[PDB]
């Protein structure tokens, strides 16, 4: 539906989601998004989220299955989501204000971004399983 891409991750670890909260733009300062960035030419999904999570929070994970349906966020941007693993380093704040891992108990009252929104069940369903 749209010719721009932005894949974003959700990484379980230990029974827990990671979220990120923007730091920009005003619009969504302060929310809590599953990081992540825009796929840029010649990238694959797995590329260029595996790249925008090293860049962020200074991790490498390896990137699984899609995590919940596409989000048209606007005429010209579609959001997807992969679960991803973490295979080395522990993330840090680079580009965020801050960081969280939360419980199927926390992600339905969480303060996302509007487009993260929609993923609650799936999120609440990948942390039970
Ligand atoms: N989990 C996420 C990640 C992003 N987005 C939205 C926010 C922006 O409208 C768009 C692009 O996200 P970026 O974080 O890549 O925003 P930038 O504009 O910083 O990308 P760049 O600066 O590389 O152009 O996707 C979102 O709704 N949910």
């Amino acid at each position: 539906m749209t010719k721009q891409i932005v894949v974003a991750g959700a990484l379980i670890s230990r029974g827990t989601l990671l979220v990120a909260q923007r730091d920009r733009p005003a619009e969504l300062a302060g929310l809590w998004e599953l990081p992540g960035g825009k796929v840029t030419p010649g990238e694959s999904d797995a590329d260029a989220l595996a790249r925008e999570l090293r860049e962020e929070l200074g991790v490498d994970v390896a990137v699984g299955e899609r995590l919940g349906a596409d989000v048209a966020l606007n005429d010209a941007m579609t959001l997807r989501a992969y679960r991803v693993t973490l295979r080395s380093g522990s993330p840090h704040p680079h580009d965020h204000r801050a960081l969280r891992w939360v419980g199927a108990d926390e992600i339905d009252g969480l303060a996302w971004v509007p487009a993260d929104r929609a993923w609650v069940p799936d999120l609440v369903a990948a942390l039970s399983g």
